């Protein structure tokens, strides 16, 4: 039987590169999206047509309410409903823009950037842990954490928040052979919105070529840390930042 | 005038001592309290029987919820009320306890844990800056942070979350010449809860006198931190905590 | 052609693991000894037994003097007149015993661990860099933070190696060279000590409650160095089942 | 009866300021010098008018040789003779240059660069903690250890080298009640040879002031950290650095 793994916000981007090298390795995947519906249901049906009843969707918004638990046990269990087992879960799915200190409210922007970046991170993980071989849990983190962009404090802290996680989690699930791993890009798939001009000023900031990472990159990162190349591995965080967090001001 | 100081949590333990220490450096002191109603007007009653009028106490429940931004505006309000201006907020209150991965409803455990703990010391913040000399904020972080107790993961991500905070206040703020730091103890006031036998297993750990921090010990470092003696210091996490963090297994 | 490493200490136990899984991988290797000339040549042989020509062995001491510079010159040197060509430098020899605040000469202690650990692998990276999927790897530790008792010397020259292992990044980033450190925390425990003793240390792994073996500890080796880390420079990649995150 | 301190490097910048607070609170003061003779004789002078026999000087270089741990038994020595006693020392001397990756050989360079930065701060803290109240050990850090300047390798290992000295002297002299610290500088007083222009480029990176600490500002750091104010801490680097290494690229 062919191991299956959960991504969250794997519709298009860094998460749709990971669940494609995942697949791609031999994963059955579930592929979780927020509103990308056409995305996910496309890349659902290209990866199912390179080998049959290997790829599901699953819907879930993951902003911080009273029935996110709900949501979090659902995700995980799509996967046991699909596959019959759920050996990775990669959390992915990120809410990001800025929340000034001096649209919406403040209420809704802890909900989101809050929930999404550290909350349901939590709950996916006990989801996880409690539905249960190679199992790990590798999380999306920040290279830059601890040289944060102006404007940005509750993003920042939701990241924060998910390394505590990732170091409290390998911790406590050690003792049932869980992994619990990081992957911490830099700058990489820059945001759609961004112009061109603003998105090369970036990019001349990393030190290692001058360009963000590639989708598959960061992939790259997160497939080690599944593999039994990474088997005695646990509460690391892999930086894939071209070294641009070693840059000073 | 004199300066006048914020301590939320401040009926008991350390930031009791925390807002005792401010009002012999000379502060006017809002005594924030949830729940320790007697003890807060206790130690406010304390305070002005020493000099008049130069202590307040002030009722806000800092769970997580969408009247959390009212509860910590009223905070910052009561201050400006009382004094005619707020130099010094000082993020102390604290909730405390396990949340095994594999009782309180979990929604009730984020709130805590996540609200109390970070949400709360984040609406502090913007509302300490929104209403702007030597302005400071300090936070109570855990000098414990990367080395997590076992089943105490959301303690341990919003005690993470915390430090994302003052490191983004701290460079967000300080082109209003507002200073954010931290004060992170190891083994602080060991809980009643506890006995006495393990009290000083977890005592023996610490290399500096096998003992834990008083109250006071971990209020000198923050008395610094509010001090003209560390004007160019913002976005600092001091450690008070004996050597504690660097103990190996 | 086949790339060709330089992998210091490389006789036996972590140093071993990983010029074996290099050559296995498709390296040309020079297995780099100090002491251990025996278990450095038999290696050689049965790597060239497996492909003629593809390992020789190069002796040098590694602790800081006047003549450490030309050491570590000439083992840079002896993989480009082997294999014409230095693509991965793995800095793994590594002097360690307690030196207590409170019968080698003090001077002896810091030329020995502050010179094998920090400096030998500086004056490598140099010669390494002036002779140019470029990389190089440095046997950090993950415990770095987390200090044994009486070894400050040892302690310090892997702290060191972080500044070295992130400084060089930085600098030879613009010649495509990547500079990365793996950080085991309890690998292959001295052979003489107790299995009593062994056992205490075991224990506290959270992940296994084991020690990693050298395989473990190299196949993080074999990530930095390959093209799925590409885009990786600056980083430490412990290897420590969860060891470092354990308080008292 | 008077404490008694050893600074090294004390006759000029920073070393000199903290000589002169230390001396201010009430120490008497070995004053280090290499090279600045006359300028170290001034401060010894400066102190003596205000209270007489509580200033001495003492000479060596503490560039790495085999003779390098007789030197910094002397420079101890030298606190013993004059005073009785030794309560504080300061690792304050330091070579600072480039040393490019590809006048003076590597072999002078590393002796200096590490020996004066890390070598000799471990050799002065034996012979300090062997000739063994408030004892303690200040060690001048650098706040932008982890974010390195280019071609400043060894100087950046010898400063990494210092964290690594402070974290296991503080844990190893524990038992003996000696604390051991650091202060960490972003920029402080920029080198003499450097232009206007380029003085002010770096002065505005802080996001505190945009300027650089003044010698007293790190001075105060090490006034707390040798203070009653800190008997619980050990092990701790405080950076004093306006934010500096708190900002991205
Ligand atoms: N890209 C970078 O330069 C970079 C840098 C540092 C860290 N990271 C981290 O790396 C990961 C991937 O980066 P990325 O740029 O690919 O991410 P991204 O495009 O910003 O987000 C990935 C997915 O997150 C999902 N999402 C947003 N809000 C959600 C919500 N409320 N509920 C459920 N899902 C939600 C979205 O799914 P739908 O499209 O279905 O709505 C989105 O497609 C993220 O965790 C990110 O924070 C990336
Ligand atoms: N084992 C662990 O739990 C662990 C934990 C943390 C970090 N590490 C690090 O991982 C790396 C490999 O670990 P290991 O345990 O396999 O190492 P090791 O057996 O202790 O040492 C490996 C080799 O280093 C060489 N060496 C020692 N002193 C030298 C000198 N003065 N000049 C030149 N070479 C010298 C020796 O070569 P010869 O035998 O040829 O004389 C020795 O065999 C080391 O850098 C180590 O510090 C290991
Ligand atoms: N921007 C900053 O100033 C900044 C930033 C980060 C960290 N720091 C650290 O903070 C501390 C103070 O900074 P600073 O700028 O005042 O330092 P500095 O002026 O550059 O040097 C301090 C003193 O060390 C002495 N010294 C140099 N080489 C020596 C040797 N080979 N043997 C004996 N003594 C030697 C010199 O003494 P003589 O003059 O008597 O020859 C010098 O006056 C240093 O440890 C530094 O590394 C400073
Ligand atoms: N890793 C990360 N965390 C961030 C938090 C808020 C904003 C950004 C960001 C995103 C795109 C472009 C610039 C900053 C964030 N990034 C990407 C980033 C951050 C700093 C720098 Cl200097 C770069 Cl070139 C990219
Ligand atoms: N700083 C901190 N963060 C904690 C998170 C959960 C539990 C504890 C804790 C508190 C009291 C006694 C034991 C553990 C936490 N502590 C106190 C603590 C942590 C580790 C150790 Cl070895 C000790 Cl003696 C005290
Ligand atoms: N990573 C590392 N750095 C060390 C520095 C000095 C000594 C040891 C060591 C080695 C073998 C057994 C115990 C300590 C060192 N180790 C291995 C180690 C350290 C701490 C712990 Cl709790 C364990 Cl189990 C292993
Ligand atoms: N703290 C520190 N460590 C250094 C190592 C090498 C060079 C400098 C330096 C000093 C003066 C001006 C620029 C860099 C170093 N500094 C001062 C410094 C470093 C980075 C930045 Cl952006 C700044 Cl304004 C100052
Ligand atoms: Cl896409
Ligand atoms: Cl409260």
């Amino acid at each position: 039987e062919a191991p299956a793994a959960v991504v969250t916000g794997a519709a298009k981007r860094i998460g749709r590169a990971i669940a494609v090298k995942l697949h791609q390795t031999g994963y059955r995947v579930v592929i979780h999206y927020h509103n990308s519906a056409e995305a996910a249901v496309s890349l659902a049906d290209e990866l199912n047509k390179e080998r049959s009843n290997t790829a599901v969707v699953c819907q879930a918004d993951l902003t911080n309410s009273n029935v996110l638990p709900a949501s979090c046990e659902e995700i995980i269990n799509s996967c046991f409903r699909a596959f019959g087992r759920c050996d990775v879960l990669v959390n992915n799915a990120s809410a990001f823009y800025p929340t000034p200190l001096v649209g919406k409210t403040v209420e809704t922007q802890v909900a989101e950037l809050i929930g999404t970046n550290a909350i349901a991170p939590f709950l996916l993980t006990m989801s996880f842990a409690q539905r249960q071989s190679n199992l790990s849990i590798v999380n999306l983190c920040d290279a830059m954490v601890d040289q944060p962009c102006m404007a940005f404090s509750l993003y920042n802290m939701g990241k924060h928040a998910l390394v505590g996680l990732t170091q409290s989690a390998a911790l406590e699930l050690a003792p049932y052979g869980i992994r619990v791993n990081g992957v911490a890009p830099g700058v990489s798939l820059l945001p759609v919105a961004m112009g061109e001009e603003e998105k090369d000023k970036w990019r001349r900031k990393v030190p290692l070529g001058r360009r963000e990472a590639s989708a598959e990159q960061i992939a790259d990162a997160v497939i080690f840390l599944v593999s039994g190349s990474a088997q005695y591995i646990t509460g690391s965080i892999i930086k894939v930042d071209g070294g641009l967090s070693l840059v000073h001001a």
